[PDB]
């Protein structure tokens, strides 16, 4: 009377026996609270969040827990008032009841708004109730009433359950305030989704993070572990672990979702067996469907816990590398600074902060892919036998040829990225010279140059396409290639045999499982591989020895206390300051003295704990404010560069700015004060940003100062009204401790003080008048001196259409060759069975040859997609670099150069490498869910009416995803860059930081960062978790209905076309959601062509007329005719109607803001003449194509960029002019002595704008190039070798014509017809003698 078959497995009523009822279905709940509990505590104890208030709602549940252990109870009761049952049962019921109530209690006592225990108890104490319930009511006063009562409170208790009790800034994330059912489906995000439907986002109406997802929580624990271990020892790895409790749960999830998805080709073998058995009632069937069902939700729902914790695991791992990183390069010692760069570290935590955010996800499976594979092995065993063995030797040499492409992909990436950024270094020296490139005419030549660098690139793109194919095929054909073999060594080894419905079929969707785990191990391995490459270097960075903290005593408010010091830059290099010892009493000014090398700027360094002590004692007293020889300039305003981080005092601000002699700089700088200095911003000269540093420094309002060479980029009246009004005695640092270094001696008697030093050593340091009286070192010293569908019509177009369409028809062929695969085999299983099968070697042939060209039809598209890719990209970027070649100038000078380079890489890199694959998975996903839903209705006809209730709520997230998900994409990445681009800033200026100590305020800011970072990151994460639920749900409910509809119409259809529907259906899941997020991918990175054909309306007169082009020699004299000049820029230039003869030499003269530079850009043609006729010889240059007259005027502006690459490159980029030539025209620039001494020769390899080169040395180069060019007409700007230059243009050029505009009258005085400018207008046209 327990358990038997008659009436619960051949009846068609299905009940349970009344033992069954009575001990099972009351053991399953009872004891489901009794295994968790005991772990409930963990949780219960380690999270707290206070204590829930006394709510009707939690005492309700309280007093219905207290009411139904009494009725459990009153069962024992009327017991005692025979069978052993009725009296364990009643109370083990009661008892967990007991656990039941004091669960809540405690729950509201550490503060649990919605609990998922106490919600899938009582679901399932209510499944039992309503199977025991059920059987009551068929049954039929004594002992029943008792259980009806038990039922209606237990469901009530239920419902109770899912409503949020009580809780314990205006847009904190729902995430904590969401109940266990908003939780698992995580529904709390589906407002934040329908509005980025209407409202666009914004990083404003953003949620703030958790208290678990915050730098302020996260790096400090990471910190705190880190300097464990060192002092416990320093390893890596085992700090990590820290990660591993909250990771741990999604062990758990992750073993969970493993058995729940391979209870699917089971029940699909029972469903299987149930239609081939005539004699079933139909209610069996029934119960297989709805547990297809039941199965698929749990397995969606704990998959996706799982991705979500792992997810959030990963990001917070990205969170305290970042926050560790940047704590520590606040403390790293000189050596270990220049150990790295302020490149290779920005570059460590850009990288290896992604690569630990990317292994997470799938780090899992090396340990869940070997049971996803291994346990399906089991299950195709005992469905096949011994022939499983032969397929699985296929599989072995799938997983080392699949790591090879894996280990390939992961190489050319690095063949492919130093050819990009070699490309991407070039780039900006072409956008920083433009004026001077297009001034005679390079755009050719570096157009070519870097056309060669985007082969040498693109033949690696190639190289990678060719690994891609081979990497979709096994990708795509890795299930079938296992399944031909299998069935194919099945059907060959033993005739008796025989293969029906449900081996073939549930092998198949094994098989399909199979896929995912095969081809994903490899890529976990390499990427795992990467993540242990990258975890070295942040284990070299993070245990770099951190400076002696306490070196240098700093006491707060005999100044400065220096005895018997030596300090080093390194452990074992020198010492560099001997035996320094100074005392500088407060208020004083010292001056430091010496030559170069000698050790002045050390000495302020070793005042900072800069430089490593190795013996001594420094005590210095008070505030430091360092004026560094470097000036760091942070990418902030001025303003905010001179504050520093604190409070904005007007009267002393303006004090401090024009002391400085900052009012100029601050009136050329077109907002004041409030313009965007620094690298990105406005570039500022040398000596602004040593008045800006000494601004900050003043404003700081330190008591000591350290200037290291304030005044060595600004000039000798500036140098001069600076000290006279900040360093010296009545300046604005009167009273306070100033220590100077300083190599010029005019403010050298002013000081109290002079520290004259040599070779790192004190020499007779003290008072001006003092030493020169002692006749000494320092007598020595001084002696000395929504995207539109125009744009995939575009990209596809840039593939071209035949690659795109044959694309298509492959992919086309290849699908329907799949599903005519499928249907073959389904036509194989329901054979007749005349003993075994006849058709066997027939139907094997025929799927074979099926199957062989579905793996050759996959390759193929790839090949096509992939090679249209590489052909898309290549026209892309060549279109996109003569539009912005030929474009003018007015261009380049509108546009900002940083958006203009961003094209110039992210857009290339997005068509280079994510679009094509995007591509293949979006068209693959696509027509997989398409065939799979026609074999649905081809087995199913019924399922049509499904299609509208599915086809409508899909239509919805679908609608709304994309619409949302778009915006976060974007949001993200133009969050992440201000991090790293912080860090770079950070990097540069940590020495003025620390003696500022505004470490802290920088950390904050590195925190903030990264927290923005993460508030644009956490929402995207969270909405691929939402639109995979929605869509997995609704592939559920569309495996449910397709397994129903065979069940229904199981008379008319065979166990083979249910296996068929069935096996579609459990693959309609998982591409769904794949397919919904394809098209979201798609629909963010086809914006990228878009924005590379944006400049296709480029825009310069047509280089080479070749229709009124001019002779060879076309300046036979240089007479050149300035017509009634007008130039637009309202005009600049005005009434311009001069005369320079042939060979005559004539300047420019003129103030600032006349038109006398921009008369040079009317010969050039720079801009194009609003009203003038300027003719050279009896030649318009209006009508001569730009490229000839560039070609034939040759211009020496105001300062030369040199380019990268050789000497010779720089002198002639085409390589037109013979050597012969090049030697000639160096050695007439006074040039031949140096140019020989470079070892190598012509071909010395200059920086970019020419860093090794001196700037005479540059300005002589450029008179080489003009020397070269062998042109008529010259054109010079005029700002040491000056005497050089002036010469050389006196020297050979006087054959030439040449126009000169100098800012000095000493040259121009010796050209004759001088032309001066007043406003545009021609005030005096003569000689400079009929100007005197
Ligand atoms: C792509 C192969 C090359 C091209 C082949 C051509 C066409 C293939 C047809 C369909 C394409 C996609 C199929 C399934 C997804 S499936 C998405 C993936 N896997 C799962 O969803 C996990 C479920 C799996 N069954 C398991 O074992 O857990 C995942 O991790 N998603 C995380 C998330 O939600 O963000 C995988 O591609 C994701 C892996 C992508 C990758 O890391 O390269």
């Amino acid at each position: 009377l327990f358990w038997e078959w008659n009436v619960t497995w051949n009846t068609s009523n299905p009940d349970f026996t009344k033992c069954f009822q009575n001990t099972v279905l009351v053991w399953v709940p009872c004891s489901y609270l009794w295994v968790c509990f005991p772990f409930y505590f963990l949780y219960l104890s380690h999270h707290d969040r206070g204590y829930i208030q006394m709510t009707h709602l939690n005492k309700a549940k309280t007093a219905l827990g207290f009411l139904l252990w009494i009725v459990c109870w009153a069962d024992l009761f009327y017991s005692f008032w025979l069978a052993p049952v009725f009296l364990v049962s009643p109370t083990l019921l009661g008892i967990t009841m007991l656990l039941a109530t004091f669960l809540i209690q405690i729950e509201r006592r550490r503060g649990v708004q919605s609990s998922g225990i106490m919600l899938t108890f009582w679901l399932i104490a209510l499944l039992c109730a309503l199977a025991i319930l059920r059987s009551k009511i068929m049954t039929a006063v004594f002992r029943d009433v008792t259980f009806y009562i038990y039922f209606s409170l237990v469901l009530i208790q239920l419902v109770l359950s899912c409503f949020s009790d009580r809780s314990p800034d205006p847009n904190p994330c729902p995430e904590s305030s969401a109940s266990f059912l908003s939780r698992i489906t995580f529904w709390w995000i589906t407002g934040m989704m329908v509005q980025g439907y209407r409202q666009p986002l914004e990083s404003t109406d953003l949620w703030s993070l958790n208290k678990e997802d915050t730098s302020e929580q996260v790096v400090p624990v990471l910190v705190k572990n880190w300097k464990k271990e060192c002092a416990k020892s320093s390893l890596f790895k085992v700090l990590y672990k820290t990660f591993g409790p909250y990771f741990l749960m999604s062990f758990l999830f992750k073993a969970v979702h493993d058995l729940m998805m391979f209870a699917g080709p089971e029940i699909l073998k029972l469903l299987i067996n149930f239609v081939n058995d005539k004699k079933a009632p139909e209610w069996q069937g029934y119960f297989y469907t709805a547990l297809l069902f039941i199965s698929a939700c749990l397995q969606t729902l704990v998959l996706h816990q799982y991705f979500h914790i792992c997810f959030v695991s990963g990001m917070r791992i990205k969170t305290a590398v970042i926050g560790a990183v940047y704590r520590k390069a606040l403390v790293i010692t000189n050596a270990a600074r220049k150990s790295s760069t302020v490149g290779e570290i920005v570059n460590l935590m850009s990288v290896d902060a992604q690569r630990f955010m990317d292994l997470a996800t799938y780090i899992n499976m090396i340990w869940s892919a070997p049971l996803q594979v291994i346990l399906a092995l089991y299950l195709l065993w005992l469905n096949l036998g011994p022939s499983v063995l032969a397929g699985v030797a296929v599989m072995v040499l799938m997983v080392p040829l699949n790591a090879v492409m894996a280990m390939k992909t992961k190489t050319y990436q690095v063949a492919h990225m130093k050819s990009k950024d070699n490309r991407i270094k070039l780039m900006n020296e072409i956008l920083n010279g433009i004026k001077v490139l297009k001034l005679y005419a390079w755009e050719l030549a570096f157009k070519d140059k870097v056309l060669a660098i985007r082969q040498e690139e693109l033949k690696v793109l190639k190289k990678s396409a060719y690994l891609a194919a081979v990497g979709t095929f096994t990708w795509v054909c890795t299930p079938f290639l296992v399944a031909l073999s299998t069935f194919a060594v099945y059907v060959t080894v033993d005739e008796n045999n025989i293969l029906d419905a449900q081996k073939a079929f549930v092998s198949l969707a094994l098989f399909n499982i199979l896929r995912f785990p095969l081809n994903i191990l490899p890529m976990v391995i390499s990427s795992i591989v990467q993540a242990s490459v990258s975890l070295k270097r942040l284990r070299v960075f993070l245990s770099h020895e951190d400076l002696d903290p306490d070196s240098i005593q700093r006491r707060p408010i005999n100044s400065i206390t220096v005895k018997n010091a030596t300090f080093t830059w390194a452990r074992n290099d020198p010492p560099t300051l001997h035996g320094i010892t100074f005392s500088v009493p407060e208020g004083s000014l010292v001056a430091v003295v010496g030559q170069v090398g000698c050790g002045k700027s050390s000495l302020l360094s070793a005042l900072l704990a800069e430089m490593d002590k190795v013996e001594g004692h420094v005590t210095v007293k008070g505030s430091v404010a360092y004026v560094p020889q470097q000036a760091w300039i942070q990418n902030i305003s001025l303003r905010e560069n001179i504050l520093f981080g604190r409070q904005l005092q007007e009267r002393y601000y303006k004090a401090v700015v024009e002391a400085c002699a900052l009012l100029p700089d601050l009136e050329i700088l077109p907002s004041g004060d409030r313009t965007e200095i620094g690298e990105k911003g406005v570039n500022l000269s040398g000596g602004q940003k040593q008045r800006v540093s000494l601004a900050r420094a003043v404003y700081c309002d330190s008591d000591v100062y350290l200037l290291d060479d304030p005044l060595s980029a600004v000039d000798a009246h500036v140098g001069k009204h600076i000290f006279e009004n900040v360093i010296g005695p009545k300046g604005l640092l009167k009273n306070k401790t100033r220590l100077l270094v300083t190599h010029a001696i005019s403010y050298l008697p002013q000081m109290d003080v002079i520290i004259v030093m040599s070779g790192g050593k004190i020499s007779e340091m003290g008072s001006y008048q003092e030493l020169l009286a002692r006749d000494g070192a320092f007598a020595e010293f001084l002696r000395t001196y929504q995207v539109k569908l125009s744009v995939y019509w575009d990209y596809m177009k840039a593939i071209g259409l035949f690659i795109s369409f044959l694309s298509i028809f492959l992919f086309l062929c290849n699908h329907v060759a799949s599903l005519v695969s499928n249907y073959w085999l389904s036509l194989w299983t329901d054979d007749p069975i005349v003993n075994t099968q006849e058709h066997t070697q027939v139907r094997l042939s025929v799927y074979g040859a099926l199957g062989i060209s579905q793996g050759i039809t996959v390759f193929g598209y790839s090949m096509a997609v992939s090679i249209g890719g590489i052909f898309a990209s290549r026209r892309l970027h060549l279109d996109l670099l003569h539009n912005v070649l030929r474009s003018p100038i007015s261009f380049f000078e509108r546009t900002p150069s940083g958006n203009l380079v961003n094209r110039f890489s992210k857009e290339l890199d997005t068509v280079d490498s994510m679009i094509p694959q995007v591509i293949k998975m979006f068209m693959g996903s696509l027509f997989n869910v398409i065939g799979a839903c026609i074999i649905i209705l081809l087995a199913t006809p019924m399922a049509a009416v499904i299609i509208p209730p599915l086809g409508l709520i899909y239509f919805f997230v679908q609608r709304f995803y994309v619409a949302s998900s778009r915006q976060l994409k974007r949001l993200e990445s133009v969050s992440r860059s201000p991090v790293y681009s912080h860090f770079n800033e950070t990097l540069l200026g940590v020495s003025v930081i620390r003696a500022f100590e505004e470490q802290e305020r920088f950390i904050r800011q590195s925190d903030l960062k990264v927290d923005e970072n993460q508030k644009a990151y956490y929402p995207s994460i969270v909405a691929n978790r939402w639109l995979a639920v929605r869509l997995e749900c609704v592939g559920n409910c569309i495996v449910l209905f397709a397994s129903l509809f065979a069940v229904i119409s199981r008379h008319s259809l065979s166990a083979g076309l249910v296996g068929l529907s069935v096996s579609y259906s459990l693959q309609v899941t998982t591409y769904l959601n794949w397919l919904v997020r394809m098209s979201s991918e798609m629909e963010t990175n086809i914006v990228a062509v878009e924005r590379l054909k944006e400049y296709s309306e480029e825009k310069e007169a047509p280089w080479q007329i070749q229709d009124m082009a001019p002779p060879k020699d076309w300046p036979q004299v240089g007479r050149v005719e300035f017509r009634d000049y007008g130039l637009r820029y309202d005009l600049v230039l005005k009434h311009i109607n001069v005369t320079i003869d042939g060979g005559e030499k004539v300047g420019i003269v003129g103030r600032t803001g006349a038109g006398k530079s921009s008369l040079t850009l009317g010969l050039f043609r720079i801009k194009e003449s609003a009203e003038g006729e300027i003719i050279i010889d009896d030649i318009n240059i209006a009508k001569i194509g730009l490229h000839d007259l560039r070609f034939k005027i040759t211009i020496i502006p105001q300062d030369p960029v040199l380019f990268s690459g050789s000497l010779r490159m720089n002198l002639d980029p085409f390589s037109q002019y013979s050597d012969e030539e090049v030697w000639t025209s160096l050695e007439l620039a006074h040039l031949k002595g140096f140019v020989s001494a470079l070892p190598d020769k012509l071909n010395h390899e200059c920086a970019e704008g020419g860093e090794n080169l001196s700037v005479g040395q540059r300005q002589l180069v450029c008179l080489a190039r003009a020397l070269l060019r062998k042109t008529k007409i010259l054109v010079l700007d005029e700002a040491e070798t000056d005497d050089l230059i002036q010469s050389t243009i006196r020297t050979q050029f006087d054959d030439c014509t040449v126009l000169t505009i100098a800012h000095r009258l000493n040259t121009i005085m010796d050209y004759t017809r001088v032309i001066v400018l007043d406003k545009g207008e021609i005030q005096e046209w003569g000689s400079p003698s009929d100007l005197l």
